[PDB]
């Protein structure tokens, strides 16, 4: 498989837009976990091989600390939000 649901680039908070703006950069990441493997256990993303997806924190700018805000990249450029540490993930949609 079923879809995901669609979210505009442009209706992001604005952190995770600068999140992805760090990824096209390639950096640099404020957190040593950013760029990690996502292994993606529980399938809710599309099943690929080992190391198709990366983590990469949110900034949450009211907390003290690191929060749920997580974007996961595909290799084929595919970018994916979830506000909520990986309970839910939306599907960017660049375009908009």
């Amino acid at each position: 498989d079923p879809a995901l649901a669609d979210v505009c680039r442009t209706k992001l908070p604005s952190q995770a837009q600068d999140t992805l703006a760090l990824i096209a950069k390639n950096g640099p990441y404020p957190y040593n976990r950013d760029g990690v493997v996502f292994e993606n256990r529980e399938s809710r993303l599309p099943k690929k091989g080992n190391g198709y997806y990366h983590e990469f924190t949110v900034v949450t700018p009211g907390s003290n600390d690191r929060g749920t805000r997580r974007v996961v990249t595909g290799g084929y450029g595919e970018q994916y939000w979830s506000p909520d540490h990986y309970a839910t993930f939306q599907e960017i949609d660049p375009r908009c």
